[PDB]
């Protein structure tokens, strides 16, 4: 009821269950005013969001109606490498049973996508991603409560004849971009708010493209990063989300009127088609051109909510018991990408480690693009990048690295097995910049 905003449909645990049969299959749909055959999960683009509390247990049947092998990454999820498994592969026309249990203190919002190696950037791309929400009692404190609350999934698309546009050679190098960038699916949304606080989830699921994000007139309280909240509300007047970061953020909106939620411009290194030009700048792309992602439109007379004066305190980490040092390395004509030079091999484990312990990972980008860095299985706390301090504490799955940036990791290593770690534009990962990583 009220205004109409598109948001995918919810699934929710009742009595400590999420049991779900999810089909991975093509599906015509409407889009941006024309029809198009998406992968999808669900027969829905984005894929349902899938909402649990904290000690649930999830049984995700996934079902495999592609025409190629596929699997499912939790992404973020601190769960077990033997359900979260990047080698497993399901063929066509198979099924397979995910279940796993929710970790106590876990709260933020996560997502899901498939990780076949070699297949990640055309599935992602063609639609193949949804969200999973993680509730929180710290949802129940007035200041939040009775905020306005919705998702936001970022993911541009680009169509060819009515289908997924192919990759070209110059997206392997670069990651793809699509010129359809979309907000649940749908091309630049309105949103009426209904009350004058309002809390949105971020979720970047695009293979390549970054949202510079701001909202006209108003700055962002930060109240949770990739994998759980912060310690208080942290105000910005912007917010970079690299491909696979995710946020939330409160709005408190001051005045009435309408206000652009937009993706400003960023220039993350890609590399631009030769050939040359009258001036100076035509090797590199430079920065994006600016986007509006959804108009938002206050509502009448509004008083917005204080803000939480606290959130979750984030928890003491041990001493640090090794140091591991990952170069990322790029060949870009050869679109191969390199950790500590060598390419992904699924038959090599890379870095072994210590279940209990906690490790300090600097991860340095010796390229000259942008790359997000992710490590599967094992939140981590960014200390620092570049040599000074990160902004705030809170879980991080995906820290962005820019061109010489080099960030220093504790990684607290939990669950026993072997895992993986990758840039998250997934085109990278396809083309060699993954490693495995094996707990015991
Ligand atoms: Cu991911
Ligand atoms: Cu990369």
């Amino acid at each position: 009821g009220g205004p109409s905003f598109p948001e995918p449909k919810v699934v929710r645990s009742q009595g400590g269950l999420l049991s779900l049969k999810l089909s991975a299959t093509p599906t015509p749909l409407a889009i941006a005013g024309q029809r198009a055959t998406l992968l999808t999960y669900g027969g829905s683009f984005p894929g349902p969001t899938l909402r649990v509390r904290p000690r649930d247990t999830v049984r995700l049947t996934l079902e495999n109606r592609l025409p190629e092998p596929t699997n499912l990454h939790w992404h973020g999820l601190p769960i077990s490498p033997k359900v979260d498994d990047p080698f497993l592969e399901i063929p066509p026309g198979e099924s397979w049973t995910y279940e796993f249990t929710v970790p106590k203190e876990l709260a933020g919002t996560f997502w899901y996508h498939p990780h076949l190696h070699g297949r990640v950037a055309p599935q992602l791309f063609a639609g193949l991603l949804g969200a999973l929400v993680v509730e929180s009692s710290l949802d129940a404190i007035p200041e939040l409560r009775e905020a306005e609350e919705h998702l936001l999934v970022l993911k541009d698309l680009a169509l060819q004849g009515g289908r997924p546009a192919p990759h070209t050679p110059m997206d392997w190098m670069n990651g793809k971009e699509g010129d359809l960038v979309l907000v649940n699916g749908a091309l630049r949304p309105t949103l009426v708010a209904q009350k004058a606080t309002l809390r949105l989830r971020l979720l970047n699921a695009s293979n390549a493209r970054y949202y510079r994000l701001a909202l006209q007139d108003h700055p962002l309280y930060l109240i949770a990063a990739d994998g759980g909240f912060l310690e208080e509300p942290l105000e910005v007047s912007e917010l970079l989300l690299a491909p696979g970061e995710r946020a939330e953020v409160l709005v408190r909106l001051r005045k009435e009127g309408r206000f652009l939620l937009q993706a400003l411009p960023y220039d993350r290194g890609a590399m631009g088609m030769m050939d040359m030009g009258g001036m100076a700048h035509a090797m590199p792309q430079g920065p994006s051109r600016p986007e509006t992602l959804l108009y938002l439109i206050a509502p009448k007379n509004p008083k917005p909510l204080p803000l939480p004066k606290a959130l979750s305190p984030f928890p003491t980490l041990p001493a640090p018991v090794v140091t591991r040092r990952l170069v990322l390395t790029e060949d870009m004509m050869a679109a191969r990408f390199f950790i500590n030079g060598q390419v992904f091999d699924h038959r090599r484990v890379d870095l072994k480690g210590q279940a209990q312990t906690v490790e300090v990972w600097e991860v340095e980008n010796q390229g000259d693009m942008d790359h997000p860095f992710h490590l599967h299985v094992h939140p981590f706390q960014v200390l620092s990048v570049g040599g000074r301090p990160f902004p705030y504490r809170a879980w991080k799955d995906v820290v962005n690295l820019k061109a010489g940036e080099v960030a220093r990791l504790l990684v607290p290593l939990r669950e026993k097995g072997r895992t993986v770690f990758h840039c998250h534009i997934v085109e990278h990962e396809d083309r060699g910049m993954m490693g495995v990583l094996e707990v015991g």
